[PDB]
């Protein structure tokens, strides 16, 4: 399936006549993340099964709902977990779901992601405001984008300057120390690997070279398809483990670590996410 | 289709035909030149659609035709548009015009582009002689000679270290400095990135760690098929933008800026690449 | 072709058949390596065509041979030569041998390359004992495990950490101690390059620049596929040349110098392989 208006369309279609929503906001839910989906008001959930062309998901800690609702006054779409290159999925199909959340009205887009921490002062349970990307497969042929321009959507050749909103960062922030846990929050570059291997030791000592705060398998491709078709981004990683630290104390990294983060940390990002929903602009 | 002795022949059979040609020079015309093309004499014209399995230019500033003539004495043959991986193309699509340039009895290759700069010193405008490059997609397995090998163009496994002619470069820059314009003129080299998205500003930083002083998204696949079956290679960067100091002022790069570029030096350009066909070595 | 528990299974079956061997130990001979074969003893060689949905060599230097024996008391299994992914094959095809490996009972897993010296310490001739690698496909989105996970074999996310096993290293480097070699004997991080092309010299320069003490096409895949199932690896580089020096000289590198080098080390790194079989602990 390709990721085009008419297959965006159909799938949003779907959606708006299942659950009655006009979402201005939409949320992505992280390995192990989607504590934010039981604060949802007068919400409606749509299996990715029932939705024509949404992917399955098959990874642990990423539930295949869409949930609509209200959060804060504002109307979002959620989803519940999110589709991986290192699963064998295609760049269409990792695509479409965001070109959907275009056709349904989302305007502002607020991404989760677990990752690896790069610079020495991360630790586990740690928060990243994402402040730029290094693409390795987009520089590596390939990126998201490589094929037919879907020109219903955006430009042939997209500049990536603001795909990390500065205002929605400063915002970010600005609750965090009204709420005094700013002392959890860093700013950084998130380095795409297209996995499912973690890190090497050697290849986690390149990344810090190169300038790379945080590394993980995700994120990048739907950036840029966001950023493509017009859509403001916030992106946020919680840090699983310091990859530089565990190599030197030969500290083993495995998921089901990554997933028990992701729950000792989950109540706090749903209440962030909840603030930041509304306090956003009403434009 | 694959870019073998079989195809290729039968495209430069069809092309020597129509045209009537045997030229000794090729040429390459990069995002929005192709002013060169009112100087060849006794033209002959051919569009792509007419060659068998010649694929279609995607690209603005990407004209599809085929032109054979003569400038400063000698035969030629010039592409006035190129074709990009970031469009959707195999590398046996991107290889079969340079394969059939080899049959046609083309010795040497001389090729253009639109880059960006990452070099501090290089400015909008500025042209850069490449000596050198880094192949981000052949790194991670995107080179344009994975595949089979075909036999009767080269070897299995290619020596580049000799693929930008020392000699080339040097008459270049000669004549550069008879015409009192070599105050334009630099050295470097140049990453391939595959795109389509423009470097985010985070790549941009990290190619200038790495050492490389501009950036684009062609040229290093033709350069390698060219250096495979033995063809003497030039290539020169006209720069589109710095996105080193545009990332630091936030000004954004755009499709549009770079057409305009290419049209402001496609006059000097012309001038330069006719006196260096004129000056060729006959052997 | 999937490399899935039942293909892998059908394939072990047949080679268990027809030689009657159920080895502990696996190796992979490098280009031009293979003088090992005349040492195994009550041999049974089994040719790739005849083993179901093996793929065929296509490289010089390369015999499409499996060969079981006995070895310094234990039994073995050796691939006279090996499959690339430059040459065209996919990921489950350069997976399918190692996972037959697993299947007919190998624990441990020797592994020889060709490959370029980065560090400029290396010469023609020298051994490099792998600790580390830097996974340039991988970071690229072509990482041998991208897709369905083969759960038979292992988890969704490995941990390379210890890829390469510490202690059979440090028996290495005795062995070298004891019959007086060690001064041939480095260790050092390997740079996978997807090929074929050589590294460019400003390739070469970058590796250099990022940590990495050698570079070639190989090796990296069938180590993650190894330590995705649980078996341990020793590597090691027989350099054919140094890149560094050698692009400072002029000096051209090519697969005829390669294979010389090998034929002159080979009966050294026959007997060097021979006794570290010996001593592998039995557990
Ligand atoms: N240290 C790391 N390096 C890379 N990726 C990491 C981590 C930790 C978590 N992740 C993300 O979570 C999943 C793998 O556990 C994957 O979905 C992955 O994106
Ligand atoms: N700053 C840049 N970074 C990368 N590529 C660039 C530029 C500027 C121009 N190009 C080349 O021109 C087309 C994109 O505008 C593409 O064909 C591309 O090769
Ligand atoms: N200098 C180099 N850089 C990269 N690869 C190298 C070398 C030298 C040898 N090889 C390996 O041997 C084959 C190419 O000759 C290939 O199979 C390759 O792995």
């Amino acid at each position: 399936v390709v990721a085009n208006y008419e297959n965006a369309s159909m799938a949003a279609d779907y959606i708006k006549r299942v659950s009655n929503v006009l979402p201005d906001i939409g949320i992505i839910c992280g390995s192990g993340l989607g504590k934010l989906i039981e604060e949802i008001e007068e919400r409606k959930v749509i299996p990715y099964i029932n939705i024509p062309n949404f992917p399955k998901t098959t990874v642990a800690g990423h539930v295949g709902n869409l949930v609509l609702g209200s959060v804060g006054g504002r109307k979002i779409v959620a989803m519940q977990g999110r589709l991986h290159m290192y699963e064998g999925y295609s760049n269409q199909e990792i695509a479409l779901p965001i070109r959907v959340m275009k056709l349904l009205g989302v305007r502002v887009l607020l991404i989760t992601n677990l990752a690896g921490g790069i610079n020495r002062k991360l630790k586990s349970g740690d928060f990243v405001l994402i402040k730029g990307h290094i693409n390795f497969p987009g520089l590596g042929l390939n990126n998201v984008l490589v094929g037919p321009n879907q020109d219903e959507f955006g430009p042939r050749f997209p500049d990536l300057s603001n795909a990390y909103d500065r205002l929605l960062q400063q915002l970010a922030l600005k609750i965090a120390q009204e709420n005094d846990f700013q002392d959890l929050v860093h700013e950084g570059v998130y380095a795409f690997n297209g996995g499912p291997t973690y890190e090497s030791p050697d290849e986690s000592n390149m990344l810090l070279k190169l300038g790379c705060d945080v590394v993980g398998m995700s994120t990048v491709p739907e950036v840029i398809i966001a950023c493509h078709c017009g859509i403001k981004v916030l992106a946020v990683s919680l840090i699983a483990n310091n990859s530089i630290l565990d190599a030197e104390n030969d500290v083993s990294i495995n998921h089901e670590k990554v997933l028990a983060v992701a729950e000792k940390r989950a109540d706090l990002l749903q209440m962030w996410f909840k603030e930041i929903i509304t306090r956003l602009p009403l434009d």
